[PDB]
DNA sequence: AAAAAAAAAAAAAAAA
DNA sequence: TTTTTTTTTTTTTTT
DNA sequence: CGGTACCCGGGCATA
DNA sequence: TCATAACCTATAGATATGCCCGGGTACCG
RNA sequence: UCCGAGCCGGUUGUCGCGCGGUUCAAUCCCUGGUGCGGGUGCUAGUACCGGCUCCGCACUAUCUAUAGGUUAUGA
């Protein structure tokens, strides 16, 4: 089940109007914000200075003892055996690492709550990175050592005289993964680039499962891959490939949210004795600083208010708390056809990019909520400009720009990227400190939820108070292509859940080549028409655009004697989303999807 | 009269 | 789903 | 000049 | 190929209670 | 490196149409939404409904950090 929810609002209506809780919460954010950061590099800089000699045995504890070492230095005197090895261990590091960035010890008290909090995110972020990332760049890795893009330049393409070479890509990468034994004769059959690809993979002496392939093992134990997922970033750089971030880094200047929960009230905030807080409700203690009247803190779905918070100076996330927290093809039409029947209104959606959302009924109406508006609506592109011009105005663009990469793994130039990160900390760190920088996070956020709202809002007068809605299962998440911009495509099947409207996915092949008006694709045509490109700096360069959104069906059924064009034209969306009713159409009255948008 | 140059349409490719 | 690049052909001009 | 006792507070472990 | 911001998409986590000890205050021979 | 949405046409359910005309919407400040009432003014029509703004109450909205692809900027 879910056990939890969040309501974003403001700091300023968060918290009650007092100055000296106000400041608290500040500072106190501000310590954390630098611990959290040094904290990683922290991490990182330990497990380059011992590449030396062996690859450490990364654990939560260890992220902790960086934490109180960087705060505490020497003055952390842990009780259990298992982290006070540790304390020994990354002492000569961790002092090591202050002096080269210059990192003062804050000697910041009532530590543990952050420090776990930190603690537990940092080491979650390692499981999250090596969980997928790892299978990812490991394949990549074998495409690039072999350079298959240029292979298919270099051999002939769709022909049977070169599908050898992805079948025995396939073979290889089988081996490489240990997904299938290798055969004792298959090591003579190697060619010198393939010999020398076998040892550089051998050499990261990666974990292995006997029962189930090595995808379902990265699950099992992601953690076991670390080292491996490190020497793999050793490989990218040796040879020039695009580096990936192998260990993460919390390299934001930016002030970032920090949990505050009861225990950091007393503490910080309101700085009364653990003695005296323990004697009062945790409500009447939350009270006295922030506003539980406000409408952020009221109680949803059997969820209420549990004293947890992150802000960061601008705005404020309450967290909602159930009380049973554990306290330490489906969603295709095809089978969801009975709820359709029933529905008041059946709304199909074809989503695109510059059209993030065309939408159409039976009825005949169309409604699309364009790239260009929300871009408009939720301000990140106007933001865009102003960002870049604080940076103008600062002159900080020529100091980020030069920084070296912290993607690298060699210790000498990453001491190099401490230093140069050093040189202009303290510029850097007014400018990030303009209130503008986090307000634009929370604009965005209230600018994201107004156009998200609006949507519905101008759906619902559209095609009804409520409705079904029926969208195509193309989606690039993750996975933008290059070029072009990034696009809601699943988070809308989220945000429809969110406001109770039933959202169901439908197979979209052929759609984009069936004209409605004949349910044939014997005579659609594409990308005739040409123009000078849209995009300025394109269209600067003299390169010519061909109209990707018109398409026309040349059937003389289809055609009227007295058009001269010869073509019965059509809107790409508009003929995926009239292509959409005819398949529910079908599949309503019963008679399935149809023939001619069947891939068989 | 023969050899060479500008432009249109088709296609691959993206990536694990 | 959308762009970019290349290639092949196709059409035309120059000498 | 040294040695007990009560008690609070900081700090750390852990499910 | 590299640096900053972001938009989207995916993962994991979403606090609280008890006990050690050592030093302050008080006193006696 | 540039961009709002709807409508009448050139059009025929047509183009990121740097095609024309036309209606209202947003630039800073703001957590958003639905229903149930009470209380300020601001615009028609033949002494009275609707939209815009606050009050309070029922529930509705999951975010933070990291990483991958891409984008704008600076090399
Ligand atoms: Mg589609
Ligand atoms: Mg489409
Ligand atoms: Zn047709």
């Amino acid at each position: 089940p879910t056990l939890h929810t969040c309501n974003k609002t403001s700091f300023a209506k968060a918290f009650l109007p007092n100055e000296t809780y106000r400041q608290r919460l500040l500072d106190y954010i501000a310590i954390i914000h630098q611990l959290a950061d040094h904290a990683s590099h922290a991490l990182k800089f330990y497990i380059l200075s011992t590449s030396t000699s062996s690859f450490p045995v990364v654990h939560e504890d260890t992220i902790e003892a960086i934490l109180y070492l960087l705060n505490k230095g020497e003055a952390w005197h842990p009780r259990k055996e298992a982290k006070k090895a540790w304390r020994d261990c990354l002492l000569p590091y961790v002092q090591r690492y202050c002096q080269i960035v210059g990192f003062i010890h804050p000697n910041l008290r009532g530590e543990q709550q952050s420090i776990n909090y930190l603690t537990v995110s940092m080491m979650t972020n390692l499981k999250v990175n090596v969980q997928e990332h790892f299978m990812q760049m490991l394949l990549r890795y074998i495409n690039l050592r072999f350079d298959v893009k240029g292979q298919k330049q270099r051999l002939p393409p769709k022909s049977d005289a070169r599908k050898a070479f992805f079948t025995r890509l396939r073979y290889l990468k089988s081996v490489f993964l240990f997904d299938v034994v290798p055969e004792l004769e298959f090591l003579d059959d190697l060619t010198p680039l393939e010999s020398e690809v076998l040892e550089e993979i051998w050499s990261l002496d990666l974990p292995f499962l006997p029962n189930d392939p090595l995808a379902y093992a990265i699950v099992a134990d992601p953690m076991s891959f670390f080292p491996a997922y490190c020497k793999l970033s050793g490989l990218y750089e040796q040879y020039g490939f695009q580096r990936f971030s192998a260990i993460p880094l919390r390299r934001s200047l930016i002030q970032s949210h920090v949990r505050i929960d009861t225990i950091i009230l007393y503490q910080h905030i309101l700085c009364i004795t653990r003695r005296d807080a323990e004697t009062v409700e945790k409500d009447d203690l939350w009270m006295r600083v922030c506003n539980l009247c406000t409408k952020a803190f009221r109680s949803r779905c059997g969820m209420h208010f549990e004293g947890s918070i992150t802000t960061d100076g601008a705005s404020v996330s309450v967290y909602l708390k159930h009380p049973e927290a554990d306290k330490y093809k489906a969603l295709y039409v095809e089978n969801n056809l009975p709820a359709c029947r029933a529905a008041e209104n059946v709304v199909v959606i074809d989503p695109n990019k510059r059209d993030i959302l065309y939408c159409q009924d039976s009825n005949g109406t169309t409604f699309r909520y364009t790239a260009n508006q929300r871009a408009v609506e939720t301000g990140s592109r106007r933001f865009a400009k102003r960002r870049e011009a604080m940076k103008e105005e600062a002159g900080v663009d020529l100091i980020e720009s030069r920084i070296p990469s912290h993607k690298t793994m060699n210790l000498m130039d990453f001491t190099r990227y401490l230093l140069v990160r050093r040189a202009d900390w303290d510029r850097r760190k007014e400018f990030y400190s303009h209130p503008a920088h986090t307000r634009w996070k929370w604009h965005s956020f209230i600018n994201r939820q107004k156009s998200e709202s609006d949507l519905i809002s101008n759906m619902r007068n559209k095609y009804g108070e409520n409705f079904t809605v029926v969208m195509g299962d193309w989606s690039d998440a993750g996975r933008t292509a290059r070029f072009q911009t990034s696009s809601k495509t699943k988070g809308w099947r989220t945000l429809f859940k969110r406001n109770r409207i039933d959202c169901f996915l439908l197979d979209e092949y052929k759609t984009s080549s069936v004209c409605p008006r004949c349910s044939s694709s014997e005579f659609v045509e594409k990308k005739f028409k040409t123009r000078p490109h849209s995009r300025p700096w394109r269209r600067r360069e003299g390169k010519i655009e061909k109209v990707h959104g018109l398409l026309g069906c040349t059937n003389p059924n289809c055609l009227q004697q007295a058009w001269t064009s010869g073509m019965r034209y059509w809107n790409r969306d508009m003929l995926s989303t009239c292509n959409m009713l005819l398949i529910v159409r079908s599949m309503l009255d019963g008679h399935g999807r149809p023939e001619v948008f069947s891939r068989s």
